[PDB]
């Protein structure tokens, strides 16, 4: 039969990945039991949750075999030899779900993504549905494997990852920059987000200790493996496309949605600045604005670096829309739509007609004049201010994009600030 077999919860800090662990139980599950229909999917969750050390993706597969127990058994295995059970934050869990039951799984998926979930939640489904499955210790990695099972995909991404051979690890990545850049060049936005060029810093190449080579992020099979043969590397051992809900702001919650304003939830909501924008200690800029929800704290890291700049040309009374997520009772700005910019009227001195700077006062009702002429003026000049701030969408740069974020280049909206 065919079954959905979702895992995750297996790496930890110190060197394994969910997903090397995938495509490892993948290729165990083709040799012994049938063979993987389609391709695995990398599901992203809720982004706000603690116990990441980083980021927050399930995995899944399709498969066709004659017993599910035996599949299990295979599954287990792999689990047992490659996850890093010493580890008091791991908790791998996985799941065997008939196909037409992965659909009644949809709701708690998406509870998994824009919502938080509790273990007793897995467990009462894993009970309602007879749902084979391996809890290993805290049977925590349960929840995210479910999700990595009922998501939906309505936008969906591919992820191109590469896996280094096991006796690098731990050790420094090696690979050409430019290699990477060339290939940007060539293919985005087929390929997007796999560099940051207005920060000279490749993107698409992780800082730590695990399998991971580089995941690089696209649309198609064709243009992913384009980027494959393009890029210069130290040898690749596995790869791997995932199909994805990696930019597509899966997690994102409209305002029209709910009541009150949680922490651990990711918002797109519409709203006018109240307090203005107020710099901050690692490099942070704050302000507030009103909603259906009253006052709101929204801030932009320092990590969002140049997209600071675009915030700080805020002023009160300005009709913005944010996009990003509540912790700690502030929104941290991933994406902004700046709507109506507010209109300023300004009463001051007239400009002197021949020297051009401004008249001062000519005594108390005296009009004005420009005493190194013998000009003068009788009334004041009205006008409106003009900031360097164009409506429209601004993001923040890709490396500082979160996985969820769904970048500007993806959406057909007009005012697109793409900075390069
Ligand atoms: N919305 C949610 N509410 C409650 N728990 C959630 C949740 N979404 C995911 N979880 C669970 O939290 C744990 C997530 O931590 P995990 O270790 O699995 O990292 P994951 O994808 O983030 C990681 P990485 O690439 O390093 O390897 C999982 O057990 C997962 O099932
Ligand atoms: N996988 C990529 N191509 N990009 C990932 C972005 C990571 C930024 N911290
Ligand atoms: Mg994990
Ligand atoms: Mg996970
Ligand atoms: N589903
Ligand atoms: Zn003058």
């Amino acid at each position: 039969m065919r079954v959905w077999v979702g895992i995750d919860d297996t790496d930890s800090s110190r060197g394994m990945c969910t997903t090397y662990l995938a495509v490892l139980a993948m290729e165990r599950v083709e040799r012994e039991l049938g063979k993987v229909i389609g391709f695995p999917r990398l599901i992203r969750l809720n982004p706000t949750i603690p116990y990441k050390t980083r980021g927050n993706g399930a995995v899944s597969f399709l498969v066709e075999v004659d017993d599910v127990g035996e599949l299990v058994d295979v599954v287990n295995e792999v689990i047992i030899e490659h996850a890093m059970l010493d580890d008091e934050k791991t908790n791998p869990g996985a799941v065997f779900v008939d196909e037409e039951l992965a659909v009644k799984l949809k709701p708690f998926a998406d509870k998994a993504i824009k919502d938080v979930l509790q273990i007793d939640e897995a467990l009462f489904v894993i009970g309602k549905y007879f749902i084979p499955h391996l809890r290993h210790k805290k049977g925590r990695g349960l929840i995210g494997a479910l999700a990595a099972v009922g998501a939906e995909l309505e936008d969906f991404t591919l992820e191109l990852i590469a896996y280094r051979y096991p006796e690098r690890f731990g050790t420094e990545r090696e690979y050409d920059e430019e290699s990477f850049f060339d290939m940007d060049y060539e293919l985005y936005p087929q390929t997007f987000d796999n560099v940051d060029w207005c920060n000279d810093v490749v993107v698409c190449i992780p800082n730590t200790p695990c399998p991971v080579l580089y995941g690089i992020r696209g649309e198609s099979v064709e243009a992913l493996y384009k980027a494959m043969e393009s890029v210069k590397t130290e040898p690749v051992d596995r790869r791997m496309i995932f199909v994805t809900n990696h930019a597509t702001d899966m997690h994102l919650i409209g305002e029209e949605e709910v009541h009150r304003l949680e922490n651990y939830r990711s918002y797109r909501l519409r709203g006018r600045v109240t307090l203005e924008p107020y710099d901050i200690e690692g490099g942070h800029v704050f302000f507030e604005i009103d909603t259906k929800f009253g006052s709101v704290k929204c801030a932009a890291f320092e990590p969002t670096k140049q997209f600071r700049n675009v915030i700080r040309l805020l002023r009160k009374g300005d009709v913005v829309e944010v996009y990003g997520s509540m912790k700690k009772d502030t929104i941290n700005l991933e994406k902004i739509q700046i709507v109506e910019l507010a209109e300023i009227w300004v009463e001051k001195n007239p400009i002197c007609p021949s020297c051009g700077r401004r008249m001062e006062s000519a005594g108390r009702g005296q009009g004005f004049r420009c005493k190194k002429c013998r000009t003068k003026a009788d009334e004041k000049l009205r006008e409106k201010v003009e900031r360097e701030l164009q409506p429209g969408f601004y993001e923040v740069p890709p490396s500082a994009r979160r996985h969820l974020s769904k970048p500007l280049i993806r959406m057909n909206v007009e005012g697109r600030h793409i900075f390069r």
